[PDB]
């Protein structure tokens, strides 16, 4: 199941991820 509670896709304030 997929619930929409602060997804990655969909994040304000998404923290910063690796050096890709």
């Amino acid at each position: 199941k997929f619930p929409r509670a602060m997804p990655i896709w969909a994040r304000p304030d998404y923290n910063p991820p690796l050096l890709e």
